[PDB]
């Protein structure tokens, strides 16, 4: 039994990670058999990086400019290309730890692990959600560039982030492995806000599932709801309307409870009318969404 | 910028995990150099975990009754001995990644990494804080004994909790590194309460510390205090009382704020007996105790290992 936000071995990972310097900037890179991913501003200077020209900028460098270090070893960069916003430094030494891996891009409201580093070296692991506006709520300081998001399936390590830019508002902005941002945002120099930040409905209600699971059920009762009688609910609290695939995503949750999704929406839409009072669910006295219905049944099959 | 509940990476403890196993019960154990640690009730079958008497049911296990393996490689264990709760079983092979470590004893409060592992496999990681009644809140299903709980240092791994139980509440209990339960539960399959719990001081101070570091200060009051008026005010709260040494693990955030410990002591006494009045700290109106010292420390300096 228990629920806690649960994060990936980065065992994988921390194998991969090294530092990346060019000039006086540092931050971090990702090594995979011959070649070292990070965020391309490190070329930059500080003056550059107010508006940076990066193809000018690229193409006034040399191979020697880049000092690549994996521990003390120092790798010899014999290659460099761009891809958006991510460097691609080609080194003659492919990583003996590279795992099987592969670049996905994540869906917003979807989960992942979080390998903080700093000068090339792992520093902590957290989950995070990619947030449907495509900012996440990390832990992210100076130097923190480079790190990288990632899912486990097996032996295959999913690579999905690499962490560029904190916003001002606290919240923190990324691309993926392809150098794509995740949202709206430019890696400029700049003070940059995103989209309206709108609550995952669907990880609301697995979290109330997983409540339900171990033991608590304050916030339920018997009143029921139409799918579309919820959404109007949700969408005037500015949370994602629930789809029938959230609908069917949450069937094991529900079987295992016995209580229905929509007598689930039924709670929620008290909870988001009425507030929770003093009263908490699971420890917390918000409603808790970077929980995906899979991290649920993860944690709670069987229980 | 942020708050996060952060664990440690466990590319060093993964390494060290293996299965262990006795006729069909099986669980995890710890690789360290020659040695493989693991809950000693791996020995008893369902029925004899009802009321084991370990001694006896040990003298009728020899070397060859125990299967080790990391991954599908099988450990040829050629010694084994127990200490209180733990079993200990030597290996005829040094695990080679072997880590900087250390067996450590914490205290309550003080937070740790768990690695839940399932057949010798990590699968997850969590940030854990011992909590005064000696239980942790943590995520373990069947086959998660044997775990173990660390913390990393100069470059050195501590461990310091190898998982054992689940209470009846939902909580979970466990050892030291050398057998030694925390709290006062045994490993018996018994349904076992455990004592009424507190709030965690150092760590809400802690937390306080924080959100001034982070210009969050409305709370801070004009009073002081002695440590023992404040000790006794807690604990008419549900709060534990502070100690010498949680003052001086406070330091460093009370010289890097300019907040004296017993001042922060009179603030957070104003906050128990008054409330938050509708405001919140940090973003929460709820009082975090599952934050150390070092944590917050750790998280708004970036410490690496
Ligand atoms: C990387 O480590 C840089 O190498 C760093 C990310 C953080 C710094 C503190 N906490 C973090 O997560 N990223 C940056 O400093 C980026 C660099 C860009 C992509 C070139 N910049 C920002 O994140 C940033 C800039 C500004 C700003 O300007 C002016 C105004 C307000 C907020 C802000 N954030
Ligand atoms: C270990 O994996 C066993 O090897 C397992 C702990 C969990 C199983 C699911 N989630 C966990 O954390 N530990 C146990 O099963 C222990 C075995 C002891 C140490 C011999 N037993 C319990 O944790 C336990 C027993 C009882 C009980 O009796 C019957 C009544 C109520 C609760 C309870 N917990």
């Amino acid at each position: 039994s228990g629920f806690r936000k649960m994060a990936f071995p980065a065992g994988k990972v921390e194998g991969c990670m090294v530092q990346v310097t060019c000039g006086t900037t540092t931050l971090n890179g990702l090594w995979l058999d011959d070649v070292v991913y990070c965020p391309r501003h490190v070329i930059c200077t500080s003056e550059d990086m107010l508006n940076p020209n990066y193809e000018d900028l690229l193409i006034r460098k040399s191979n020697h400019n880049f000092l690549v270090q994996a521990g003390n070893v120092q790798l010899r960069v014999i290659g460099h290309s761009m891809q958006n916003c991510v460097l691609k430094l080609k080194v003659d030494t492919a990583n003996p730890k590279t795992p099987k891996y592969k670049f996905v891009r994540i869906q917003p409201g979807q989960t992942f692990s979080v390998l903080a580093c700093y000068n090339g070296s792992p520093s902590g692991v957290y989950q995070c959600a990619m947030r449907p506006n495509f900012t996440i709520k990390g832990s992210f300081l100076n130097g923190s560039c480079g790190s990288v998001g990632f899912n486990i399936d097996y032996d295959c390590v999913s690579f999905c982030y690499m962490h560029h830019m904190e916003l001002p508002t606290g919240v923190h902005a990324g691309t993926d492995l392809e150098g794509n941002f995740y949202g709206p945002f430019v890696d400029r120099q700049t003070a940059q806000a995103a989209g309206t930040d709108t609550t995952i409905t669907v990880n609301v209600l697995a979290w109330l599932y997983a409540a339900v699971i171990n033991g608590d059920r304050w916030f339920l009762n018997r009143f029921t709801t139409t799918l579309n009688d919820f959404n109007l609910v949700a969408m005037k609290y500015n949370y994602e309307p629930l789809t029938q695939d959230h609908v069917d995503i949450l069937g094991p949750l529900s079987a295992q409870t016995g209580i229905a999704v929509l007598d689930m929406c039924a709670s929620l839409k008290e909870l988001l009318q009425n507030g929770m009072n003093g009263r908490t669910i699971l420890g917390s006295a918000l409603l808790e969404d970077e929980f995906t219905p899979f991290d649920v049944v993860r944690q709670c099959s069987g229980v």
